[PDB]
């Protein structure tokens, strides 16, 4: 029978005591504050300036006695989020984050829920541009662990504590996809606590396991550079007499190459140890500028034939010369795409054992 | 006769009881909004991050027995929307959305129009940066479904409900028009209830299918290859002892399908699947370089004759190495065509049964 | 006598009847208000995202009878913009915009002049990114028209009605000029009125035609093409035995004609009709890939008249086969530069009549 | 004695008649204001957009009657900031700007300091994108005049007189240093009155005389079109009957010229005047294209040596061929970088006295 | 037993004399204020605009004597910081920085402790985009000197005076790296004074000394120009009468190393000082153009040995210059690698030496 008006002014009235500034029962134990996220939106990972883009619901728990009420039978009641001047929410934010910007559309996207024995609920919907640090030892497949670190400011560990919530951890939404990477459905709760000068806080932290997508990376980058190594064998089959033919078409395929990997190196950061594609295209550039030697040994054996021939044994060391140029061209077409074979599955054995073992230690 | 002051102090004063945090029929039953937007502006759509920019009209009619008034003899009342603190406008937010910034010039861009039954007419223009995602299985062809979602924060589904109007469902301004895409004429409405742990919210959303026209991608994309490919086939008709000339036409040919291949593909996400693009480059690739290996067999056939020429049926074997090396090329002058155009009528048909596929599908 | 304190709190008192929310005469006819805008700058005109950016004085002219004062006897009476809060600004707000926001810097930058008779002046500076559509027809020579749109929010034309100044239409500011484009000295007034389900607003609206300058396009992609097509002119000089010359100097003015007509369309929007540039670089492309095809003729017809000399009439065959040889490239010679010049005549008089066409029509 | 609290709220209370909305010395003479603004920071010149920011104190001095006070026996008087709201500071307002955002880092960014007699010291710290039209008719030297403009909104001349400073005009901050600029010692100070419609307002502006710095030039763009031209000399050498050679070291020589004149005028706006640029790639282009003439001539006087030889005059007529072929390279090898040098002094010098004509009508 | 309302409006109340715009000890001698930074997030550093991102916890100790209270007991008392309105914080802005946002996610991130005696510890979190000045003598290698400036705004320095911290001077968080630089463990403090015209400034600074790393510069731009060197030596091998081999060998790597210099200072500001990569890629380049220029005199050599040839010595004659074109090709075989090698041993050592320097100086 009592209308709300009088109800909602009560309790945060200046004639009530409630003094927001003041935490919920001072001089005594520290607050316990459960958190719960959930993702709704998760993208936007961006390599070269190592940050990535979440949407996150931030709902917070904690117990306030003074705004305990019994008139009212019902234990959810709903509030109005207009009214969250005077509540005492805890302080939070994000050890690593840039933005961090409000949702103002259409309202203040707040909830506010406070029930009978005084348990409040304080939901918040924040996108944050988390900084994480990668590691690029191997570049096209690798397991990246963004690390997510809310702690407080302004209230030691004595006076807040912030805890991981039991029932779940992080809600990630249904049907909620990455373009470039998988998430993995564990994830890890690690609670560090940062020590300062001033004092110590509290600080939990989330971490997410994201495996990098091996399909865009085979197509854009591995396959070319197989289309630029069978190129230069098909050098081979060339008349050895047709120098510019042979000599244009290695010239073009070592060009091509280089531009090739200075072109898949161009959307990462300046880091400053060898990855994976480094190696890759490092072999492959071998591969072409090897066949290139091989053609200029071939027309150094003819130049002492052509120079022994025009100015004696000359009959067979002129044999002797077309026979080692036939020999070396014969054995270079069987010798050249074996060995590519022979790397191409010790590469991929040796990195598919590391990334298993990358798994494996997590 | 009565002055117009008091008369909109007196729904809104304190001595009033209104309460503009109350929402309207307390402790009854949920208060029913219906909503349609009016599309103002629609385009900006970027695929590399999956998102598009609207301009729309958000109106919304809500009913308020509080708010009704029987003195004044008029229905309308437009109200000035200086006055839009304490009327209790809903809670309404964009579940995927980046942005959302209102329109403050020269006035707040605002509608408030008070019946005298008690029916509100709330009208806001918002730009919002609303993130869709979308599927590139087919890149130049494809009919994208953008999905705008409007749901509330902060009450729950026996609260609060959100309804579409039964007039129509999205207005579109007359004479938008689009670059990239052709906006269709019917749209969905599809409502669906999002459901959390701390409750179920009414949602309501709305569909615009997308056609993407092929008209830039036939001119930027489709004809050049046809260039190169044509090129590679006027290799066939030079002379075979000129070697230089038609390998480094070939391999010229070669470099720019693999370049042009680079950069179509440029302004689009890292997707882990094969697009039409992908299967369009790969089989132009594919013709140029078969056109390459069949030079590369003729000259090691001529390669052979000239061996068994200069160091016994050496007239007859001279006829049936050139017999042969003129019946590769006469046949591949026709062969190599026809079997592209066999391949272009395949692929132009197929993709037209797999697109009028997904629009009977939709 | 009088202190001017009380007078400028007399007529914005509570204890006034003023009540700025209310709009003057009410109940009764329509305000009219006058609006006159000058140009302080324009320019940062794109083509990707078609829109440009404009920094206006928006002046607004209407009459309010509450206002009017009888006490002082001069007539201009400049106010500081401060209290700009009660004064019953109107509503405007631009159609087609993005950004438009106000200038604070030192003062909000404001102009309040209120006549002895009632007649108000405001006066506020805002950069609009106004967004208008563009026809690209015609991409080197072309009249564009921007529309800027001025209508009403919340006040349907039966309260509000917006009208263009008498004196004047649009000021532009002295000494401003465009590097791309030339405004033109006319304007256009021609006022629409929108209508919407909520009612009919009142909406004035001026154009501007824009005349793009063809001074830089004639440096930056004509000229180039034209080097390209006299290029491969030259390769008709070279001897027709050395085939890797000639082959290769028509492969590679072919391929940077390719590489030259990709670049060109590279800034500007994904349009999907035929521009005038499509047009030029595809028949030079044309030009150069025919000089190709001469080549290819001219050196079939000596394969044939090698093959019929080394395995009768042979001498007189051999004399038809190398004056028909000679023959071709004579006439090419004359052929290739005259119908260039042809086409460029008819090319550059047919857009000419139609940009004349274009202004004729307007 | 007297406490200092009472004190400064007494000359800004409202017992006080101080009304900071009234300008002072209210009906009467004009209020004159004395600017000197302090460059803390220059930079971030941008060709293409055609603006530069700046990072200024802005001190403004102007006298105010009723602000005089007599108890305190101190003049300076160093005032808290945060009591600006009520002082009346002049309107102030630039009249080519973007951006103009305050600093609000840390508290605002301000000075107060009321002198004995009245004077008033206002100092605030902005950053504004300050556009500038700059004239390119020579690029890689050139002398550009950024003006900025200061001037009032909403107070005519009559009433608001802007002035500049007597001692001093511009302090720049010590150390500062352009890395593309020279910032030239003296600064003109023209002020020009701006005549409105609604009247005319005071405005002040500053002209700053940037001197283009030329070591980066030189070494970006006229010493690689220098390699190129003489990589076009070093064709001459190479032996005629070597056609392949020469053609393609000519026809890569052509296209590097090209495409280094297209990447040079990259970052630069779409002007349709001719640059020096322009100029200097235009003759370089010439140069190489020459060259390639040159070769096609003497290719074509041996074709015509070659018909008359192989199907009388005959002996003496190869002879005249081979010596004129011989002469036109032996007469170009040297022709070709005589003229070159003459060219290069003789643009050098002009471009000089150009350079100190500007210099000296400033 | 005192209940801490009163007791925090008590210190802050009106009808306590606290004054907040007056500053502490007021007539007397100047606040001593102790600054001590935390170095949260470094990165960011842009070259072409000459600026970096920090994310600090700046510190601020002064001592206020009003502050004091002898009530309670406790000697720290953490505050709520949003009774930071009236504590009389001191003015600090950043003498050399954009941006420098607060961070307003989930409350205002700020930190209030009033210690017993009037202590007053105020921590705040900034982004700050600081601009600083860098030299770019040496490119690959070389050790930025980063400037942070605290100064105050609107207080002379009789009557502020800020200081450096005595233990600790600046905090870096553990486990922070950058990619591209190496933060060196000492920094500097070094504290000068501002001088303007309206008076002295207090001011302090900090200096971080930025080690380049050098491994991501090797892998990117030194060894591909290495290799374009080997390719350019590889071409000694090739036979002398194939002209259009060697010539297009060297032609392309001519052109190659132009580009891969041209696209190696694109990331770089357009300074005008010579560089070390400048110096690097012009021997480079002169390397591969002296190649070049040897068979350039090699064909010479054999045009005289064939024009003496066919139209005394002959044989002889024929001799000397095929012996002196064999002598040339086997010195130069031998002399290429030798003085690269030699000129790669002088330029390491003599940047070694003055990176040493640079380091040994500071
Ligand atoms: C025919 C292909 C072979 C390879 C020929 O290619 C070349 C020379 C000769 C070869 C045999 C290549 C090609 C053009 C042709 C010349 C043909 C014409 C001048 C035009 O084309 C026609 C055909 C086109 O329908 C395929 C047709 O479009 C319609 C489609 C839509 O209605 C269904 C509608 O929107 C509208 C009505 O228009 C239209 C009649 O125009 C010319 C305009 C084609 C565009 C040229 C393009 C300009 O920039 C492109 C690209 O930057 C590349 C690098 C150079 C050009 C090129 O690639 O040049 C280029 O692609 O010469
Ligand atoms: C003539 C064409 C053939 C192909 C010739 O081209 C080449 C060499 C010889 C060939 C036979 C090619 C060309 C230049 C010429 C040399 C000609 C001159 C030096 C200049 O040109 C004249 C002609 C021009 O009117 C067509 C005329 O402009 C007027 C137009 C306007 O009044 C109506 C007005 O605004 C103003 C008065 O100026 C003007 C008198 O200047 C030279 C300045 C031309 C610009 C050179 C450009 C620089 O960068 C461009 C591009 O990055 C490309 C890659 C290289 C240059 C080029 O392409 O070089 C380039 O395009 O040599
Ligand atoms: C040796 C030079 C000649 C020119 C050879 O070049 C080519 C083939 C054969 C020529 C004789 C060229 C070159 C690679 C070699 C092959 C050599 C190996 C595979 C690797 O190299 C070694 C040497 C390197 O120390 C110079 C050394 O680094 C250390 C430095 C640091 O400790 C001090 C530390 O950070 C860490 C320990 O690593 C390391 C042992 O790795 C290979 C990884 C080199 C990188 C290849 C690069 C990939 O993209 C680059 C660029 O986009 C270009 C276009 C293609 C590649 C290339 O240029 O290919 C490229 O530059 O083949
Ligand atoms: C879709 C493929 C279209 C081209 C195939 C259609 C072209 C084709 O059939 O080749 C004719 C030729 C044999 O000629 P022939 O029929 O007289 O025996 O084949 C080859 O030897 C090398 C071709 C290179 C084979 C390269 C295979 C990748």
């Amino acid at each position: 029978p009592m209308p709300p008006s009088e109800f909602l002014d009560k309790l945060m009235g200046k004639v009530s005591g409630y003094d927001a500034r003041i935490r919920p029962n001072f001089k005594g134990p520290p607050v316990n504050v459960t958190c719960n996220i959930f993702i709704n939106s998760f993208g936007s990972i961006a390599e070269t300036t190592m940050d990535y883009r979440v949407n996150i619901f931030l709902r917070q728990q904690w117990n306030d006695p003074r705004l305990a009420y019994s008139e009212y039978p019902d234990d959810s009641l709903d509030l109005d989020p207009s009214m969250l001047d005077s509540i005492w929410k805890p302080d939070l934010f994000f050890a690593n984050e840039k933005g961090a910007n409000f949702h103002e559309v259409t309202t203040d996207n707040k909830l506010l829920r406070i029930s009978k024995n005084g348990n409040v609920l304080y939901s918040i919907r924040i996108t944050l541009v988390l900084a994480c640090p990668m590691d690029l030892k191997n570049f096209p497949m690798d397991v990246q662990t963004c690390i997510m670190q809310l702690e407080s400011f302004g209230y030691t560990m004595n006076d807040l504590i912030f805890e991981w919530d039991e029932k779940g951890a992080v809600q990630v939404a249904d049907g909620l996809t990455l373009p470039q990477f998988i998430l993995k459905e564990e994830k890890d709760l690690r609670y560090c606590t940062k020590h300062y000068n001033t004092g110590k806080f509290t600080c939990i932290e989330a971490r997410f396991h994201l495996e990098r997508q091996m399909g865009y990376y085979l197509i854009q980058m591995y396959i070319p550079s197989l289309l630029i190594v069978i190129l230069s064998w098909v050098s081979f089959w060339i008349n050895m007499d047709a120098a510019p033919a042979r000599v244009g078409l290695g010239i073009t395929t070592v060009l091509t190459m280089t531009t090739q990997s200075s072109g898949s190196r161009a959307s990462l950061p300046k880091v400053s140890y060898v990855k994976a594609i480094d190696i890759w295209m490092a072999v492959c550039l071998l591969f072409v500028f090897s066949a290139l030697l091989e053609y200029a040994a071939v027309n150094f054996i003819a130049r002492q034939h052509k120079e022994l021939l025009r100015f004696k044994t000359v009959e067979e060391m002129r044999k002797l010369f077309i026979s080692r140029a036939k020999r070396i061209d014969t054995v270079s077409r069987v010798a050249f795409p074996l060995v590519f074979l022979i790397f191409n599955i010790f590469y991929w054995i040796t990195y598919k054992i590391i990334r298993s073992e990358d798994i494996h230690k997590q």
